[PDB]
């Protein structure tokens, strides 16, 4: 498919050279298409990227769907999910493209609203854990909406802003966070 | 010089590091490519100088603001709330992270940004150490907790820019509550 070929080539280029450095010209020549056609299917480079992110996020959800069954309780799922977010983002080849993209279009309303919709599927994973945990007596949380967003934003701050490298140490700090956080809810 | 510093800081906040070009700085600061050179030499040296000043200002602000909080528990709530409102340092985080995910190899400037992040972390260290001394909680690894708090708060600040300010303060106070209640 010529739309899927552009998505695939765009992905490789965004992996290889990041979001900023990659031009529509490159995507177009390696896809064997034209800017006119790229514009047709995705309007902008920004929107091509969001489409890739949406396909990637769907794959992340399916991975969590099966990876979570190895965790009996919702307390364990919260530990696991946070650890998984950390370790996945440590090697994820699009991670740098994602950082460049976000750090440029986070104040841009029309794109930043679509970013929010992607981010809210992460908050939704926390909502399930926390709701379902209420239902089984693991904790008692009144505002699951608020706590899910807090957890989502806190966990990803630790992931993104930690320059205290060594992956072993990063995993320990994330587990310490998860302990303190869940202890605070009891 | 200060015209270059002002427009840079603002373009960096708005577009990030990469998307901000020197030509645009000198276009909007009414200067030359050769005037930015001499004052700052390179684009990244300008940025790093902005960061040093931003951290200075943030630190002035907190030194003056922390007196209003008597207990270290209260200093932690306030510090975190202020991080949402301050004009200093925190508005540049996306730019800082973008810059870090490029010149992390270049150990000449990497080392200078480690010293900047150590300051950003040491405020929590003081809070948590002093809270230990004043019996507000027991923390056996303050260095780890300070790092977790700093980065967790930064994430709540940085990833919620899209919201009503009072709501963001409500989200942050809850976090603050949960976190300190998790130390007990
Ligand atoms: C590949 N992978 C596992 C991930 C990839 C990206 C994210 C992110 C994120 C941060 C906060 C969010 N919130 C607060 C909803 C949502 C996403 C994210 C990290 C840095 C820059 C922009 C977004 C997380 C996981």
């Amino acid at each position: 498919n010529l739309k899927d070929k552009i998505l695939g080539v765009a992905k490789e280029l965004f992996i290889k050279n990041g979001y900023n450095a990659t031009t529509t010209g490159e995507i177009v020549k390696l896809s064997e298409s034209s800017k006119g056609n790229l514009y047709y299917h995705f309007k902008t480079k920004e929107n091509l990227f969001l489409e890739i992110l949406n396909i990637e996020e769907s794959k992340w959800q399916e991975q969590w769907k099966s990876e979570q069954i190895k965790a009996k309780t919702n307390r364990e799922k919260f530990y696991l999910y946070n650890e998984l977010s950390l370790t996945t983002e440590y090697y994820y080849p699009l991670q740098n493209a994602i950082i460049e993209f976000y750090t440029e279009y986070y104040k841009t309303n029309s794109i930043n609203e679509k970013m929010n919709k992607l981010q809210n599927k992460y908050i939704d994973a926390y909502h399930v854990i926390f709701k379902e945990g209420n239902l089984n007596g693991e904790w008692s949380i009144n505002d699951v909406n608020a706590v899910s967003k807090i957890a989502a934003n806190a966990v990803n701050g630790i992931v993104t802003f930690t320059h205290e490298q060594n992956i072993n140490e990063r995993i320990k700090l994330m587990n310490k966070f998860s302990q303190i956080f869940l202890n605070g809810l009891s």
